[PDB]
């Protein structure tokens, strides 16, 4: 049941290393026994429980803290798991790849150091949550919009750092990262950008600063502990107007998709949009013994059922228009008539829309910055689940998409799960979430549900197609599914990671890079 | 007279190397002797001969080339420094920092593997100039416009690399980079992104794959040889309308830097539009002998003077509208409307020029992506000169712009040089470039020029400004200017270096990054 010491850690090197972290943080902040429950994974997919446990945690209020944390790992080789809140459901929660990994929970690091209105900036720290930050700026009144992930529990700076997106045109959120400062393995601290010039005023305006641009190396990484970040804001725009297009018929994705392509690539579609499949977005509002009875994934007539109750299609077009009127109406003109020809199509305004709580009604608070905790009713769809994302790549292409729709979906529903899909519109592609809703505590779903992840990452891969973002569970397949010219990318972050971090305390596994005591 | 051979390297080894050299390229490609002449800087500082002297240069056709002189390169412990096409004019040319450096030149490696209209995208080999790419696009009738700075004939690759800018919406270079291939300083290839997945159809659409983002390491960077690198590309637009408005006073840039913040911030202004001083714009159409005989810089009265001949400004703010007639409309009438209040501001497009040769009619084609060779002009202002380029960031802020402006033109004019300014609008950034013209053939100019130079870092720095770009010969005093934290960042920077470049045999001193062996 407890979690066992990490490989090559004594009982005497941990012990003395979470006396000297109670020393840093107060003894009230290292959590040890019956209180590292927050910190196991929500959404359990191993049945071997001696996978993925946290041996303890421990959570610093400053820099300076976090400073002390890392040199006491490295005296005593216990690694440590860095996050800003730990919320990552769906890829592990808090825990970390190598059991007896102490997890750096930096909630408590929730300074809201500033936000500019004139720049459209924020510079916060880890534990800033996206209410905090929403409510910060209506608290002062300030005319900027945040971008949201489906969750509002989340961080700012966290989900950054794991390339996560949101739904305005502020929508990636690591792209709009400008500054941040980092504790680097050995335990010194450095600003990156215009941060590095004492008495600067543009850490938050510029970017690159001087030399080598290495701000990309702290995400998805284990180089450093992110401590401080900017962000830029969209300043609050001269008008917004929500939209939902819906298609009757699975096979429509391959058209739907050539005719987002132009319009995205030229800016017309002016947020990170979406193309939701039918029951990821009825299980926002539904259950599915509200429909049908039977224990499988859903049979063609409930579909169809659900698609006429709920004024939803196959697959629903979510976005907005943002500016003044004449520029909405311009944009609007040019989408709707990219649709207007495909036979089922309809199109919807809020004040179009039947039902109260509905789907469009609700994604028209995230398209603007609102955080909230809808999206967590999806989890319901089958009983009470967990979930996993399953989440390559594709270009905007047709042909790639109802590829991956037709390959994702036949082996979800083979194994039992419902196909809930996302395609999340980048500047020039597409995130494709698949979120698999299971019952995380029945061995038998855990079973089949780390089979069939373990055939998708396959399936993709041989049909050249890779993940952005995954579960600590398949970091380290993740990683070999990039393997051009002999795992090469792979052998340059072992070198860098060597340099950074010679004794490996930092996140050993983050990324499916492990660092020389490790490999 | 002859460049001297790198320090701690033997006549013999670098004999040894210059064979090897010739065995993997071919004997005409490996350049001694006369042959090395166009890799010098052609805007010398240094009155000291010895310095920033090439020994050698070899020019490959292909990576694997590039791969061979690496390896060689780290046998026998000869630098080199690595150019995509070396037209770094006013930044040193091609010259390397360390005199005895071999420059390792990729102009023969000018493959454009692909143009894509529907994706707006190239990937392209560090060979291919704007006039290249831009002459590709024309002659397959591609939908496409690049992105250039002044001059057309530099690499795409090389200037994104340097974090080059230029005038269209997609003017931050780095930021529109997707996907690289990089030869690693031990001669290992790895690629960044999608491209480390196999068969993969989405290196270029899709920047950052899984993991540590690290295509930003490799930018004014020692860290690597950049031998593919994809950049997006935009969309021809539905319309295009550029545009020039005047102001008459040295004062008004305060009120008009406020006026540019709100619209840059929130994209009205759509491109990396400028704001150029009178002499830099006078200079693109006449000499100072045309207006003023005196020995130095022009008086109050022969800046009136040619303000009234030249319809132009003390300060003048070029820019484009892009898209549609109805979208432009109304980005037009907020930009006006913010500048209409302003005594003595007057408004044109190109129609309402009265000169046939004209600064509007000749940035109305850089801001649509049209390479040309025409701003070398401002050379002649003063009888013939060179150029380096003095490049601090700034905030968007009056009070920045106009100390700046006081700073740079005040020294410049006391050191006997016009002030010539281009504020270079980003996204929440200036970049100030002061371009300094001096008699680049004159012992006694390069030593006023050198001294002046010293003078503009030192001071700006004491007011917390750092430069984004910087020459050969300033390269450790600009890495010493980023001091935060006892030089923090450059210690992380010399880290990663000795690791990933432990015979420290690519470009020592570049952006002050040395390697353990010679600092
Ligand atoms: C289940 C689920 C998940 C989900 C979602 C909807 C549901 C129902 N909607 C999402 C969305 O729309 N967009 C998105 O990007 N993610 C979405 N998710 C996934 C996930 O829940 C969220 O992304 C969530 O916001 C992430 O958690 P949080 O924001 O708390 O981030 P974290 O756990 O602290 O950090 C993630 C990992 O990054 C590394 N890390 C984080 N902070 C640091 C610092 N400061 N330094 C170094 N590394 C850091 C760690 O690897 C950490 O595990
Ligand atoms: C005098 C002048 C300069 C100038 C300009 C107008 C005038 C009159 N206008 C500019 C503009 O509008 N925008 C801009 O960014 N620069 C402008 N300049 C400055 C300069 O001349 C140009 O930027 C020019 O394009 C740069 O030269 P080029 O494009 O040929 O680039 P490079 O010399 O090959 O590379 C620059 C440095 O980057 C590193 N490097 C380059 N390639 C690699 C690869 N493949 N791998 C690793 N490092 C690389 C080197 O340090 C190289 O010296
Ligand atoms: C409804 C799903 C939203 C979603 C978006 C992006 C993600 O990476 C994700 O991971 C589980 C979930
Ligand atoms: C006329 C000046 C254009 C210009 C722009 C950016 C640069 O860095 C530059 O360097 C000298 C020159």
């Amino acid at each position: 049941m407890a979690a066992p010491l990490p490989e090559g850690v004594s009982a005497e090197a941990m012990s003395s290393a979470l006396d000297r972290f109670a020393r840093i943080v107060g003894a009230d902040w290292v959590f040890t026994e019956d209180k590292i429950t927050p910190y196991e994974d929500p959404y359990t997919i191993s049945n071997d429980e001696t996978e993925h446990r946290p041996y303890a945690a421990v959570a610093p209020a400053s820099t300076e803290e976090v400073q002390e944390i890392v040199r006491v790992a490295n005296e005593f080789g216990v690694p440590l798991w860095p996050v800003s809140r730990g919320k990552n459901f769906a890829y592990g929660g808090a825990a970390p790849v190598m059991s007896g990994t102490v997890v750096l929970d930096m909630n408590r690091m929730n300074r809201i150091l500033e936000v500019n209105e004139e720049f459209g900036y924020a510079l916060v720290e880890p534990g800033v949550s996206y209410f905090e930050l929403y409510d910060y700026i209506q608290e002062k009144g300030l005319k900027l919009w945040i971008d949201v992930p489906d969750l509002g529990w989340g961080s700012v700076v966290g989900n950054a750092l794991d390339h996560g997106i949101g739904y305005t045109p502020y929508g990636d959120h690591f792209a709009m990262q400008c500054g941040m400062e980092v504790v680097l393995p050995n335990g010194e601290v450095v600003r990156t950008g215009m941060g590095a010039m004492p008495g600067n005023n543009t850490w938050q305006l510029f970017k690159y600063g001087y030399g080598p641009y290495v701000d990309g190396i702290f995400s998805q990484s284990n180089f450093g502990v992110v401590t401080k970040m900017g962000i830029w804001l969209m300043p609050e725009p001269a008008g917004y107007r929500p939209y939902l297009i819906t298609f009757e018929n699975e096979d429509d994705i391959e058209t739907v998709t050539e005719r987002l392509r132009p319009l995205k690539v030229a800016g017309v579609i002016q947020n990170g949009a979406t193309v939701r499949s039918l029951v990821l977005d009825a299980a926002i509002t539904r259950t599915k013994s509200q429909y049908y009875d039977g224990d499988g994934p859903i049979p063609p007539s409930v579909a169809k059922t659900m698609m006429a109750d709920l004024d939803l299609g196959m697959w629903n077009f979510c976005g907005a228009l943002y500016g003044p009127p004449p520029v909405m109406d311009t944009l609007w003109t040019a989408i709707r008539d990219s649709f207007a020809d495909i036979p089922g199509v309809k199109f919807y305004f809020p004040e179009d829309r039947r039902h109260k709580v509905d789907l469009l009604l609700h994604r028209a608070e995230t398209m603007k910055g609102v955080p909230k905790l809808t999206e967590f009713n999806f989890l319901n769809w089958d009983g009470g689940g967990g979930h996993v994302g399953f989440s390559p790549v594709s270009p905007i292409t047709g042909k790639d998409a109802i590829k991956q729709y037709n390959m994702v979906s036949s082996r979800v529903r083979e194994y039992g799960f419902d196909y809930m899909g996302l395609l999340a519109i980048g500047w020039r592609d597409l995130h494709h979430v698949t979120v698999i809703v299971y019952d995380k505590t029945d061995p038998d779903e855990r079973k089949k549900l780390d089979e069939l992840f373990n055939i998708l990452v396959d399936e993709a891969a041989a049909e050249g197609y890779g993940e952005y973002r995954t579960h600590i569970r398949y970091m380290d397949r993740i990683a070999k599914t990039y393997s051009w010219n002999d795992n090469a990318l792979w052998k340059m972050h072992e070198t860098i990671k060597d340099a950074l971090d010679p004794n490996g305390i930092l996140a050993p596994g983050k990324s499916g890079i492990w660092g020389k005591n490790r490999r």
